[PDB]
């Protein structure tokens, strides 16, 4: 016991028992409650009354609305400052500054940012003493992937917002039962706080509290903890997703021999009965939701949804890559999604649904550039601004990055086998990213090595995700420059040993570029539901089909081999063209940027599919 009773936080707790929490746990909580001053304790339990409960009392703080033209869905508008994932103030702590980042060359690094506990230590005595008082803590317990599935893991997120409680519940397994599985075993610390403690001395905007000022997004792997302050929105305060089974998955994976990715997975079948499942790689807003949940546009094709984001994958028994989604939902981005570009997903955010920064119309809907939908006469719209906007302003009337926030199981074209533990058998790795001209549209990798050099050499021009702006090209090697969890070059390297295993069964490896312009500025591809003809070809190369020609980057579609009908008018020559005045440049960029990026961690293989394409450009 104790000689007061300073330290029994049971007069605290609104719902649960600390005396019902595993061991390990309730300390995890009590620490952080004495630390955090917390006035109330809410232990969930992830039931739909409280998930009621939860709800109606954002509605009553004034946090979210109710979209009453569809069944159970809400709008919320964030503070203009807290719309995306801030890239810049994200950090993690290893003892050697090596273990998280190559020592670049020269210049910072690309491949993230370390900060030592020194540091840290500092910067959280000064965010987090207080920083809940007035607020309730809530102790979302949540599983990340099926349970009782084998690389499932197990986490607690400590947080003072009710917005993110019900994220959570939406985006993973959170509730009761999943406390009784964890038992004794080891579980993720997950603690955020949005850093505005009662009383408010600074006034909130649309009634979303944050501290922009002093966000930090910390990781320590080495103590299985994620610590977030002072955001809220999406990647920031759902511990679980990127902090979780990104970056703290991948150093976890490189230790116990597995892969956590920033990928979807598709299974597509043919007319002849045969079903595929592939994988792709894109960074954010890129097109990876779009695909996932593609409507095929060739007679007798089907394309079923596994996930859209991230992918824990590993080598079973017999030699297969199996793949598996840990997330229960979906976070896509909203502008853009209309019933003619991804009609899938029309048909899932009609329920149980949380839009956030999007614009509401006057009749209790949503609504968002690109949406292609004509509204009702006398019906007006307001902007994620919360302002009475009209189209002929310049303002958007929804942010570029908002989102939508639907349960995967809604999905009409969910995979019957998404939480089935065992996973789902991988034959074809598709990188790509937003590049406007010079890669064609779709090209195979001649190996695994060289492959592994294909994703390594990704860039894309500057989207909407982070805090990048203006039309420029960057590196995003594997779409993960923003969620490595160790150092760059032995995550290459570990990706090289995969081919090191006893019978192995290595996907193939393809590159797409849908966004590719002519001189006008016209993108040269459809895209969307005709991306469908590209995964043709790509079933095909899966059975060893002869439909491709060799190039000096790899193999393209051959002469009359893509399903081109219900087209024609097609320009095929700058779709699939390779200038060599193009790619003897893109090396020598590529060449610069590993030098210095990954500078003395980089594999040798690496350097010597760099210096092979570096010669088979020169020899045209
Ligand atoms: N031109 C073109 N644009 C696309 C395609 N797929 C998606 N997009 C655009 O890319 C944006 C983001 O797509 P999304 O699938 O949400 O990217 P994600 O972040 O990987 O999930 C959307 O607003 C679309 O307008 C495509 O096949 N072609
Ligand atoms: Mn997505
Ligand atoms: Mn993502
Ligand atoms: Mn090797």
């Amino acid at each position: 016991p104790q000689l007061h009773n300073g330290l029994d936080f049971s007069a605290k707790v609104i719902q649960g028992s600390l005396d019902s929490l595993p061991q390990e746990v309730r300390k995890f909580v009590e620490g952080n409650a004495q630390l955090c001053q917390p006035e109330y304790i809410h232990i969930c339990d992830g039931s739909e009354e409280e998930y009621g409960r939860l709800l109606a009392h954002m509605q009553e703080e004034g946090v979210i609305r109710k979209l009453k033209k569809y069944d159970n869905c809400w709008l919320a508008l964030t503070d203009p400052r807290d719309v995306a994932r801030i890239e810049s103030k994200t950090v993690i702590i290893t003892q050697e500054q090596r273990d998280t980042v190559p020592i670049p060359k020269s210049g910072q690094s690309q491949l993230g940012r370390w900060m030592s506990e020194e540091d840290f230590e500092k910067a959280f005595n000064a965010r987090f003493p207080g920083c809940m008082k007035g607020r309730t803590m809530y102790v979302i317990p949540f599983s990340m992937g099926p349970l009782g599935s084998p690389l499932a893991k197990i986490g607690i997120e400590l947080t003072d917002s009710p917005y993110v409680v019900a994220s959570m519940r939406i985006m993973t397994r959170m509730g009761t039962s999943v406390l009784e599985a964890l038992g004794d075993g080891e579980f993720i610390k997950c603690l955020h706080s949005v850093g505005c403690p009662l009383p408010l001395k600074k006034p909130l905007v649309n009634n979303w509290a944050c501290n922009p000022e002093l966000t930090l997004i910390a990781h320590l792997p080495d103590r299985r903890e994620i610590i977030s302050f002072g955001s809220g929105y999406g990647g920031n305060s759902l511990l679980g997703k990127k902090c979780f089974a990104l970056r703290i998955a991948s150093r976890l994976a490189k230790e116990e021999g597995w892969l956590a990715e920033h990928m979807l997975i598709l299974g597509i079948t043919n007319p002849e009965g045969k079903k595929k499942y592939l994988a792709a790689a894109f960074p954010s807003a890129c097109g990876k939701t779009n695909l996932a949940m593609m409507n095929p546009t060739l007679p007798g094709w089907k394309v079923e949804c596994v996930g859209d984001d991230i992918a824990w994958m590993k080598f079973d028994a017999q030699g297969n890559l199996r793949a598996i989604n840990p997330e229960n939902g979906f976070f896509g981005v909203a502008p853009g999604t209309s019933v003619k570009t991804n009609p899938n997903a029309i048909k899932t955010i009609q329920k149980n649904t949380i839009f956030t920064n999007v614009a509401e119309t006057s009749d209790g809907g949503v609504y968002w550039e690109g949406i292609d939908e004509p509204l009702a006469p006398g019906v007006t719209i307001t902007s994620w601004k919360n302002k009475e906007w009209r189209p002929q302003d310049e303002e958007p009337c929804a942010h570029p990055n908002s989102r939508f926030c639907t349960p995967a199981s809604q999905c009409p074209i969910i995979d019957p086998a998404w939480e089935s533990p065992e996973g789902v058998p991988i034959e074809g790795i598709i990188f790509g990213g937003r590049r406007p001209a010079g890669v064609p549209l779709v090209y195979e990798a001649l190996s695994w090595q060289h492959g592994v050099f294909v994703g390594a050499a990704m860039r894309s021009e500057a989207t909407a995700a982070a805090e990048h702006k203006g039309k420029v090209i960057m590196h995003d090697p594997f779409a993960m420059r923003p969620f490595f969890g160790y150092n760059f070059g032995k995550y290459l390297a570990h990706w090289l040993s995969m081919a090191h295993r006893p019978a192995a069964k290595l996907p193939k490896i393809f590159h797409v570029n849908w966004f590719r312009k002519d001189k006008n500025g016209k993108f040269l591809w459809p895209g969307f539901g005709e991306n469908s003809r590209v995964l043709e070809w790509m079933f095909g190369r899966i059975e060893g089909e002869d439909s491709a020609k060799l190039t000096p980057i790899g193999y393209v579609p051959k002469e009359d081999a893509l399903n081109l009908k219900g087209l024609g008018d097609v320009n095929v020559e700058e779709l699939f063209g390779i200038s060599k005045e193009f790619w003897e440049k893109e090396v020598e960029e590529i060449d610069k940027y590993l030098e210095d990026q990954v500078n003395a961690d980089l594999p040798y293989e690496i350097e010597r599919e760099l210096r092979a394409l570096k010669q088979r450009i020169s020899q045209m």
